[PDB]
């Protein structure tokens, strides 16, 4: 079995090997990397998503996002509270304030310490989940609004023709800002790239051993537990590093740096945060291996997740039985 301690990859494609988008994710695969749950693939040196930056100051962030934290400095929740619309220009001032800006720190791992110990005290302001792109439409390769979807996916594995639209979202970051964990929808892959700015540290929990940290948090958080049987679905809940090695969780580390992407594969649990401006883009995706998984997943029906218009066709189709109960938390 390739990579049986479920370490994160990080790959190098050539260029010709960064044509074909589908052939790449299997080769990973291939070598093992899912086990990770999370792998970093580094692109060609003669690659880029666009020419230059200089032009996204009077993209709108309509609805940013307070993250306002409640618990101890290892074991926490997040809640988003609105704030009023702002410009990516006015964001990353705001970002770049003494208020919010990065501290000075020697090196990632300094950071991650920092993070750690005083992320609660804070609420930094998320710009999330922005429907958009900022690669170039000339761009061939890799360029996450022209991916195959989803739904084209289901259709070709199983027969079935289904509604739905899977777009791009972007992600305007700032020091402390904070990604819960969780597994995508429907346990789909994401992939995840770093258009510019500071870096964004990610936690993983192998696939294999995802219901180690939801029994743990379920320990952690046993309200929340028995509110909803899938409620890391709500995507609130931090756990450090340091709490889930005293429970001898098995998880894995990595830091994504601009010009990066990073790709989270079916039912791999992760957690991060960023460590100052930054703007990625994400989408979901699937491939053969997914239908499984997404057959499997988990659903929240408390009404909290509250998820797009498209994964109604995909519990539909992929779990009949759940769907009526699951519709219901929609609605
Ligand atoms: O970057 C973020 O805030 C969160 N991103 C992801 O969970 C992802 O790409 O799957
Ligand atoms: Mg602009
Ligand atoms: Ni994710
Ligand atoms: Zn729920």
């Amino acid at each position: 079995a390739q990579n049986p301690n479920c370490n994160i990859m990080i790959f190098h494609p050539t260029k010709e090997e960064f044509n074909d988008f589908d052939k790449y994710i299997a080769y990973m695969e291939s070598q093992g990397a899912h086990r990770a749950g999370l792998a970093k693939i580094i692109p060609p040196k003669e690659w880029k998503a666009r020419e230059t930056y200089d032009n996204i100051s009077e993209i709108l962030i309509a609805t940013p996002l307070q993250q306002v934290a409640s618990g101890r400095a290892g074991v926490f929740t997040q809640y988003h509270k609105k704030k009023k619309a702002m410009t990516v220009g006015e964001y990353r001032h705001l970002a770049n304030s003494k208020k919010y800006q990065t501290p000075p720190h020697q090196n990632f791992e300094d950071l991650e310490r920092k993070y750690w110990k005083n992320r609660i005290y804070n609420s930094p302001i998320y710009g999330a989940d922005i429907s958009g792109s900022l690669f170039d439409e000339n761009t061939k390769q890799w360029n996450l609004g022209h991916l195959g979807t989803i739904q084209d996916l289901l259709e070709k594995e199983c027969g079935v023709v289904i509604e739905g639209v899977n777009t791009p979202y972007l992600y305007f970051g700032m020091w402390k800002t904070t990604f819960a964990w969780h597994t995508e929808d429907m346990d789909l892959y994401s992939i995840n790239y770093l258009h510019l700015g500071e870096p964004k540290t990610w936690y993983v929990v192998p696939p294999e051993h995802g219901q180690r940290l939801e029994r743990l948090a379920r320990e952690l958080f046993p309200g929340s537990s028995r509110g909803c049987g899938a409620f890391l679905r709500h995507k609130v809940a931090l756990i450090s590093p340091t709490v889930l090695k005293e429970n001898g969780i098995p998880f894995n580390r990595i830091t994504q740096e601009a010009g990066e992407f990073m790709v989270t594969f079916p039912y791999g649990y992760h957690a991060g945060f960023n460590h100052g401006f930054n703007c990625a883009e994400a989408i979901n995706f699937a491939t053969p291996r997914w239908i499984d998984y997404g057959k499997m997943a988990s659903q929240c029906s408390c009404g909290e997740a509250r998820v797009t218009f498209s994964m109604d066709a995909f519990v539909r189709i992929l779990q009949p039985e759940r769907y009526d109960l699951w519709k219901r938390g929609q609605d």
